[PDB]
């Protein structure tokens, strides 16, 4: 399913270390698209990080950052301070084309695919999760 999304991407980054994408099976994956320089993304961070915590198991979502920081040591002082996942910045490549896949024209922006099929699920789920912080609509499904 995310073969698409991630080509040739086996794992992904956690806190320190990685996980394999494999270990995705089954989840609803957010591509959260952010960066350190961008504004607006600073207020909506810690909206998903209450949502993440508070629903990423019950709801079995899993999150993953895609970052649009150009400078390497930004990335990771700003990764660590996300509970979720992160394309490794050396494959920012991927990260870039992901982009342009969706469209996205402007951070922050938060996808939802099911892993499993790839199919998309959301695609504005940035603007729906300010709207329903406790997730009564989620996933916030397209037309």
């Amino acid at each position: 399913g995310l073969d698409k999304y991630l080509p040739g991407i086996e794992k992904l980054r956690r806190g320190d270390g990685e996980v394999e994408v494999k270990s995705l099976a089954g989840k609803l994956v957010f591509f959260y698209f952010s960066a350190s320089w961008c504004p607006p993304c600073r207020g909506f961070t810690p909206q998903l990080i209450e949502f993440y915590d508070k629903f990423h198991e019950s709801k079995n979502f899993e999150v993953v950052f895609c970052t649009w920081d150009e400078e390497e040591d930004g990335f990771a002082g700003y990764f660590a301070k996300m509970p979720w996942l992160a394309v490794p910045f050396a494959q920012s490549e991927a990260v870039q084309k992901l982009s342009k896949h969706f469209n996205v024209e402007s951070i922050p922006t938060l996808i939802g695919v099911d892993a499993d099929s790839g199919d998309v699920v959301t695609t504005r789920a940035r603007a729906t999760l300010v709207k329903d912080p406790e997730g009564e609509q989620f996933p916030w499904k397209d037309a």
